C-alpha cells in the first residue's frame, strides 16, 4: 500500500499582517511537514502536488457571491483587508489568502483523485487555511472555503454522484459549515465530535447539539457528538468511536473517508482545553482505516500548539503507512458527562442506525 502526502509551502503565504502572533500561523503546516521528515515518515510517502481549485469546483459548495468577494480580496490594500475581514466572525485576510484557500482545496482534490483511482491507498493533506467553518455563502473561524465538503463533492464528480462519503470531524470545534452544506444529503454522512458546553463553546450555536440529525432525505446522516462539562481525552474519544462512530460508519459502508483532522483537541492546545494524545489520534486513524477498503484522506483543520499538532498528525500518517498503533495510557473511567453525551447520541440515532440498538 502507498500513502500520499500533499504539502506546498505556498500555503504559508496567507498571514495576519496586523497580529503576527495570531494562532493560525503559517508555520502550522511547515512544522507538521518538518516533523514528518524528522521521523523519516516523509520519504515513505508518495508526494502528491498541490493545485489551484477552479471557481467551478468552488461552486460545488459555495455561492457565486461568496467566491467573488474572497477573490476580490487579492487586490485590496491592508486598510481595506482589515475592514473586510472584520465583517466575518474570526477571519483575517491578506492578499494571498484567496490563492492559499484554492491551493488547500486543490491539494485535497488531487489527493482524493489519487485515492479513488488507486494511485495511493490513503493520503494526508498538510493544508491551510482550514475549511470546516466555511458556509455556502460566508467565511468564518479562519476558514474561507470548505475544503472537506468540496472534496466530497469533487470525489462524487469523478466517480458517481451518489458515491458514499463519510466525513469524520475530530477538530475540537463543530464543523458548522460541513453540517449545513450536507444537512439534507444522505450521500455524505457527517460525524463530528466537538466541545459544546451547552452551546457556549465556539462557534456558539445549538446547531451542534446531538438532536440535529439532518433534514429531509438527510435525516440520520448528521451525527453530532457534543461534549459538556469535562476536559475530555483518549478515554472519551475511544468510547465515542466504539459506541457511535464505528458502528454508524460500518452500517453506512462509505466508499471514501475524509477526516476533518483538526488537532485542537490535543493535549497542549491553547484553545481546545482537551487532552487527546498523539497515540489517541493514532488509534482513531487506525480504526477509520478499517472502512472504505482503507480509502482515507486526512485533511488538516485547526490545531494551534505547533508541537502538539506536529506530533499528532505525524502519528496519524504513521498509521496510514501501516505501522502498529502506539500504546495508549491506562484509560481512566469516562467522565460522567461524557457517558451522558454518548447515551444522548445513541438514543437520537438508534431510529436511523439499527447497529446502535
Ligand atoms: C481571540 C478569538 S479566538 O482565537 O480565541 N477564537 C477564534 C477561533 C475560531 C476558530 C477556531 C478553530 O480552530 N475552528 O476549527 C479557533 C479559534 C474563538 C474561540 C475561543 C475559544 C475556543 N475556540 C475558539
Ligand atoms: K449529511
Ligand atoms: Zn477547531
Amino acid at each position: 500500500p502507498i500513502t500520499g502526502l500533499v504539502y506546498d509551502q505556498r500555503m504559508m503565504l496567507h498571514h495576519n499582517m496586523w497580529d503576527s502572533h495570531h494562532p493560525e500561523l503559517p508555520q502550522r503546516i511547515s512544522r507538521i511537514f518538518s516533523r514528518h521528515e524528522e521521523l523519516r515518515l516523509l520519504s515513505r510517502c508518495h508526494r502528491i502536488p498541490a493545485r489551484l481549485a477552479t471557481e467551478e469546483e468552488l461552486a460545488l459548495c459555495h455561492s457565486s457571491k461568496h467566491i467573488s468577494i474572497i477573490k476580490s480580496s487579492e487586490h485590496m490594500k491592508p486598510r481595506d483587508l482589515n475592514r473586510l475581514g472584520d465583517e466575518y466572525n474570526s477571519i483575517f485576510i491578506s492578499n494571498e489568502s484567496y490563492t492559499c484557500a484554492l491551493l488547500a482545496a486543490g491539494s485535497c482534490f488531487n489527493s482524493a483523485q489519487a485515492i479513488l483511482t488507486g494511485q495511493v491507498r490513503n493520503a494526508v493533506a498538510i493544508v491551510r487555511p482550514p475549511g470546516h467553518h466555511a458556509e455556502k455563502d460566508t467565511a468564518c473561524g479562519f476558514c474561507f472555503f470548505n475544503t472537506a465538503a468540496l472534496t466530497a463533492r469533487y470525489a462524487q464528480s469523478i466517480t458517481r454522484e451518489s458515491l458514499r462519503v463519510l466525513i469524520v470531524d475530530w477538530d475540537v470545534h463543530h464543523g458548522n459549515g460541513t453540517q449545513h452544506i450536507f444537512e439534507e444529503d444522505d450521500s455524505v454522512l457527517y460525524i463530528s465530535l466537538h466541545r459544546y458546553e451547552d452551546g457556549a463553546f465556539f462557534p456558539n450555536s445549538e446547531d451542534a447539539n446531538y438532536d440535529k440529525v439532518g433534514l429531509g432525505k438527510g435525516r440520520g446522516y448528521n451525527v453530532n457528538i457534543p461534549w459538556n462539562g469535562g476536559k475530555m481525552g483518549d478515554p472519551e474519544y475511544m468510547a465515542a468511536f466504539h459506541h457511535l462512530v464505528m458502528p454508524i460508519a460500518r452500517e453506512f459502508a462509505p466508499e471514501l473517508v475524509l477526516v476533518s483532522a483538526g488537532f485542537d483537541a490535543a493535549r497542549g492546545d491553547p484553545l481546545g482545553g482537551f487532552q487527546v494524545t498523539p497515540e489517541g489520534y493514532a488509534h482513531l486513524t487506525h480504526q477509520l482505516m478499517s472502512l472504505a477498503a482503507g480509502r482515507v484522506l486526512i485533511i488538516l483543520e485547526g490545531g494551534y500548539n505547533l508541537t502538539s499538532i506536529s506530533e499528532s498528525m505525524s502519528m496519524c500518517t504513521s498509521m496510514l503507512l501501516g505501522d502498529s498503533p502506539p500504546s495508549l495510557d491506562h484509560l481512566t473511567p469516562l467522565k460522567t458527562s461524557a457517558t451522558v453525551s454518548i447515551n444522548n447520541v445513541l438514543r437520537a440515532h438508534a431510529p436511523f442506525w439499527s447497529s446502535l440498538r
